């Protein structure tokens, strides 16, 4: 598999031994990791952590995407997906930050194509992710954008993002993956 993944404001590209000091930076920022796992600050065990993903990305068992910034080409953030299962064909996503460097709405554009990437370049049926209870705009955001609550426990919210859902919103978002092939004008 090879992915183009490019929006308006943003694209993504899988993540190489050498994006560590980045992701290192970037989990270590106490502005951003309140809600996500803890990880190391070395940039040699993150460049370790980035070699064993490798493995499991040639296998077609995860992808994860450094996320940039189009007109600069400087790098903004993270996101990931992993965790692979069957009936239904189903993947997990997160690891997904953004820093302050990032497009006003790179959000919304990194979150459509992890549904892109999974629900069409992968094949994947439903997509599936939790999110930290107390990281209350996240919560919304994916409830917005069409997340079902499937659950939960002390810690999470669980969710569900089906396929459907993808392409029933493909039309409804289409200004965030690229320029509009014709606009809405009101007489
Ligand atoms: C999670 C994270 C990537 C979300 O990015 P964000 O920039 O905070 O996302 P926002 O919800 O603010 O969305 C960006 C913009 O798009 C808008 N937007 C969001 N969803 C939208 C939708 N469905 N339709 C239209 N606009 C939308 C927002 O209102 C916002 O614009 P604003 O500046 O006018 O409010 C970021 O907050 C982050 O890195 N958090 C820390 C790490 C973390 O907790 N990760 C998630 C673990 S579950
Ligand atoms: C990605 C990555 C992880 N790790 C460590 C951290 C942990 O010890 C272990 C497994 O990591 P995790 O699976 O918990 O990865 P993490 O990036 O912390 O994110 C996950 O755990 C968080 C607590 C959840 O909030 C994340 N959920 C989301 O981001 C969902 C999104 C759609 O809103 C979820 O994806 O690996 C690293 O050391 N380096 C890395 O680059
Ligand atoms: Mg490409």
């Amino acid at each position: 598999v090879n992915f183009n993944l490019k929006a308006n404001t943003t694209y993504l590209r899988l993540v190489e031994e050498n994006d560590a000091e980045f992701i290192c930076t970037l989990r270590n920022n106490d502005k951003l990791n309140t809600y996500i796992s803890k990880s190391t600050g070395d940039i040699k065990s993150q460049a370790e952590w980035i070699r064993n993903y490798k493995n499991r990305e040639n296998n077609g068992e995860e992808y994860y995407f450094i996320i940039f910034r189009s007109d600069d080409q400087s790098p903004i953030g993270t996101v990931r997906l992993y965790d692979f299962h069957e009936n239904p064909k189903s993947f997990c996503w997160g690891s997904w930050i953004l820093n302050e460097h990032k497009t006003k709405y790179a959000a919304v554009e990194s979150a459509l194509l992890v549904y892109e990437a999974g629900f069409s370049t992968l094949g994947f049926e439903q997509s599936h992710f939790e999110v930290m209870k107390g990281n209350d705009k996240v919560h919304s955001f994916h409830l917005k954008m069409g997340a079902q609550k499937i659950s939960e426990d002390d810690e999470n919210i669980y969710y569900i993002f089906p396929k459907s859902k993808y392409k029933e919103n493909k039309i409804q978002y289409a200004r965030f993956l690229g320029k509009l092939e014709h606009h809405h004008h009101h007489h």
